[PDB]
Order: C-alpha cells, then sequence, then structure tokens
C-alpha cells in the first residue's frame, strides 16, 4: 500500500511540479516503470535536449545525470541520491589521462561515455558502447588512447585492427564479469537460445555469445531475430525492460547481476526528491563548455 502511495504521490508531483522522469535501464522495475523514458545514458540526454519541459529527475548514476545536465545546461536536473557513482569510471583521473598523452601524443583519447564529467573535460572524443567501433574507425589514428573500460577497449581493437591502449589498468565493470561457464551451462538447458552479452563483459564470454552489444542493441535484436528465448549477459535491470518490449519472447539473465549503485534509487527516496526538488546536478560552466568538445566531435563522427 506504501508502494502504491508512493507511487500515485510520485505521479502527482512530477506532474504538478513540471517534472519529466528520465530512468536508465539499470533501475529496479518500480522506478522503470514510473518514468517517462527509459534507457541508455546518451539515449536519455538526447531525449532530454528534444523535450518542452524545463525539469528532470534522472534515476540513475552521477555522470550519466551530469551528461543530462552538460546537453541540458537551462534545465534543472535532479537525482534523488547524490552518492549513486560508477567506480569503474571513478578510476580514471586526470593525472592519468594526462601521463598517456604525454607518452602518445598522436594517439587520440577515447572516453567510453561512463566516465566522469571532469575526465569527458580532457578527452578527444566521447564514445559509448554502440558506436564505439565505428567511432575508433572513423578516426584518422591507428591508434587511440581509451578509457575506462579495458574490455570494451579490447573489443574495438578486435573490431576495427587498431591499436587501444588501455586505461587505466585492469579497468573494468564489476557487474558484467560473467564467466563463460554459465554460457556453456545455458546452452545444454535452453539449446535454442540465443545468448547476447554487453562489449563490457570479457573476452571468453564475448567470444561463446551469439550477439555481443549495447543494451541499446539488446532491445533491438528481437525486432529481427524470432527466437523466442533471449540469454541476457548485462545488469539484470535490462530482464525487466526487454520483457516489456518483447512481452511474447522470454528473456533469461547470464546470471543474477546487480549493479549497487543503481538499486540506490528507491522510491522512497525518489518521493524525497519531488517532495524537495533535491538534489540539483550543477556542474561550472567551464566544466560543460569544455565536456561538450567531445561529445561534440563524437556527433560529428556518427554522421
Ligand atoms: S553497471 Fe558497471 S559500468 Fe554501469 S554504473 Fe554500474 S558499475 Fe558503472
Ligand atoms: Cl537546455
Ligand atoms: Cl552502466
Amino acid at each position: 500500500h506504501h508502494h502504491h502511495h508512493m507511487v500515485d504521490e510520485i505521479l502527482k508531483l512530477k506532474k504538478e511540479k513540471g517534472y519529466i522522469i528520465l530512468a536508465h535501464n539499470y533501475q529496479i522495475p518500480e522506478l522503470q516503470d514510473i518514468a517517462d523514458f527509459v534507457g541508455d545514458s546518451l539515449q536519455l540526454a538526447r531525449k532530454a535536449m528534444e523535450l518542452s519541459e524545463k525539469k528532470i529527475l534522472f534515476l540513475g548514476v552521477d555522470f550519466m545525470a551530469e551528461l543530462v545536465k552538460i546537453l541540458n545546461p537551462d534545465k534543472k536536473v535532479i537525482v534523488p541520491d547524490r552518492s549513486a557513482t560508477c567506480p569503474m569510471a571513478n578510476r580514471l583521473t586526470p593525472e592519468i589521462i594526462r601521463e598517456y598523452r604525454e607518452k602518445f601524443p598522436d594517439a587520440p583519447v577515447v572516453l567510453f561515455v561512463n566516465s566522469t564529467s571532469e575526465c569527458k573535460t580532457l578527452a578527444d572524443v566521447i564514445c559509448t558502447s554502440a558506436n564505439a567501433v565505428e567511432v575508433v574507425k572513423k578516426l584518422d589514428s591507428s591508434v587511440v588512447i581509451f578509457g575506462p573500460d579495458r574490455n570494451l577497449g579490447e573489443y574495438v581493437a578486435e573490431k576495427t585492427g587498431k591499436k587501444v591502449i588501455t586505461i587505466p589498468e585492469n579497468g573494468h565493470c564489476p557487474v558484467h564479469q560473467f564467466n563463460a561457464e554459465s554460457i556453456d551451462a545455458v546452452r545444454k538447458k535452453y539449446p535454442d537460445a540465443k545468448v547476447i552479452v554487453h562489449p563490457e563483459c570479457p573476452k571468453p564470454v564475448r567470444d561463446k555469445a551469439d550477439y555481443v552489444g549495447s543494451t541499446g542493441q539488446m532491445e533491438k535484436i528481437p525486432e529481427r531475430d524470432p527466437s523466442r528465448i533471449f540469454v541476457i549477459g548485462t545488469e539484470i535491470g535490462m530482464i525487466h525492460k526487454l520483457k516489456k518490449k518483447f512481452p511474447d519472447r522470454e528473456f533469461v539473465p547470464l546470471e543474477m547481476a546487480v549493479c549497487v549503485n543503481m538499486k540506490k534509487n528507491t522510491l522512497e527516496n525518489t518521493l524525497h526528491a519531488l517532495q524537495t526538488e533535491s538534489f540539483e546536478v550543477i556542474l561550472p560552466k567551464e566544466v560543460i563548455e569544455k565536456a561538450k568538445k567531445p561529445i561534440l566531435r563524437m556527433f560529428e563522427l556518427m554522421g
């Protein structure tokens, strides 16, 4: 009854106070269901650019809320838990970027969107899981600096044939460290299922999958693949999203994988956020201006 109370009050306050709710794919299902749009980080930031509303309640982690703010600088962006963050992103530092630029000055700095806003001010181009191959393909250089995810960087090297210098050392997402034995098991249990895993997964997992793709790419695979069962190698929130879009398919987690930071957002603190209209995401004007440069370069490459 309190969830119904909270859901009803959340819906009431968002209309009353003029908020659009954007939720990342990895939010708990109860928050996905009250959001106006559910998607990946860049998808939500670009969706916000289209909106006539000027107030956004963002449900994800801090670098994503900040990406919304960078591309929507004149909108008020609030989050329910100001400590929700990406530990992988936080392991890459300005000092490491500057060190590697000095070592490899002819190598463009390609930063995965899962990166701090401060790191973005130092990057030559931003990329996402879905466009990293195309972005690195179109760059002039046969060598790039790439971070913060080593698995994604090595996947890009495989697909482009280019040299990819990854930073920091052992940059990785703990959520996507499935083991390849999980794929061996599902091949036995569901011999006709299609296995889709994220490019942030380790190479033995990527190489055993039917598809490697971002969450956005996962959402599009059943549009062209009629298989009845998909096994999904990413954070558990995506199962809810996929089942909602394709109710006549079955979606099976490769393993249970939970991002603790994504789960910091709850109905209760989401309600608190609408009641208090906090916590506002604020970036210095200078950070927004500098971080926009590699984001626009990414838009330009994607043509
Ligand atoms: S799922 Fe991994 S990459 Fe995404 S926010 Fe959580 S820790 Fe960071
Ligand atoms: Cl704006
Ligand atoms: Cl993520």
